[PDB]
């Protein structure tokens, strides 16, 4: 099946995955130059505070921290957004090394991870009905720089040894998604696509301009994941991110001047 090896790799993907080769392909370069300020782009609004977390799980392709969304808790609004868009899951990219590991790139600069908090448009009912939409889900990317830790993801890394195989799930209530986001939520967006299969063109992408900073020691843990399950042949969960895709017919606009 898919995944981010040789032989079943991004490269691999259109295979069992045509639309791979679609008009509205994820990740994307982020050319800062071309991108253009939009003035009737609304700010975004995260509102964050009523969030449930519930669970974190390895996916044998990230980890997952899952949130209750089956009312408007954690949600996402204004923007490039028409209506509501109900956190579901988020979870990481990242790299062997420090130099790659995010999906998206700013000049073709590659970041050592990349952050996604997933949402669905309330107006399909759940994510399933949603994936099927051209406006079926935003996702807010943060790209990840190592220098200083990041307190909040603490929680995040600490847990990441119980869930060290594919299938391995813990509880994981109480978690404040807040305390990943930066400062500015100046932001670029764009339509797009699932970033891993099975690839569906039903994303707003909003992509955040301002890193968070986390540790070499952070991202340390999250290279310690593997991809196998318990008891199979151990391959560290490194390098699950998709390159770049051609940006066809699409324009970024910015949030900001
Ligand atoms: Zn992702």
């Amino acid at each position: 099946h898919w995944g981010y090896g040789k032989h079943n790799g991004p490269e691999h993907w259109h295979k069992d995955f045509p639309i791979a080769k679609g008009e509205r392909q994820s990740p994307v370069d982020i050319d800062t130059h071309t991108a253009k300020y939009d003035p009737s782009l609304k700010p975004l609004s995260v509102s964050y505070d009523q969030a449930t977390s519930l669970r974190i799980l390895n996916n044998g392709h990230a980890f997952n921290v899952e949130f209750d969304d089956s009312q408007d808790k954690a949600v996402l609004k204004g923007g490039p957004l028409d209506g509501t868009y109900r956190l579901i899951q988020f979870h990481f990219h990242w790299g062997s090394l420090d130099g790659q590991g995010s999906e998206h790139t700013v000049d073709k600069k590659k970041y050592a991870a990349e952050l996604h908090l997933v949402h669905w448009n309330t107006k399909y009912g759940d994510f399933g009905k949603a994936v099927q939409q051209p406006d079926g889900l935003a996702v807010l990317g943060i790209f990840l720089k190592v220098g200083s830790a990041k307190p909040g993801l603490q929680k995040v890394v600490d847990v990441l040894d119980s869930i060290k195989t594919k299938g391995k799930s813990a509880d994981f209530t109480n978690f404040d998604p807040r305390g990943l986001l930066p400062e500015s939520l100046d932001y670029w967006t764009y339509p797009g696509s699932l970033t891993t299969p099975p690839l569906l063109e039903c994303v707003t992408w909003i992509v955040l301009k301002e890193p968070i900073s986390v540790s070499s020691e952070q991202v340390l843990k999250f290279r310690k994941l593997n991809f196998n399950g318990e008891g199979e042949p151990e391959e560290l969960m490194v390098d699950n991110w998709r390159p770049a895709q051609p940006l066809k017919n699409r324009q970024i606009k910015a949030s900001f001047k």
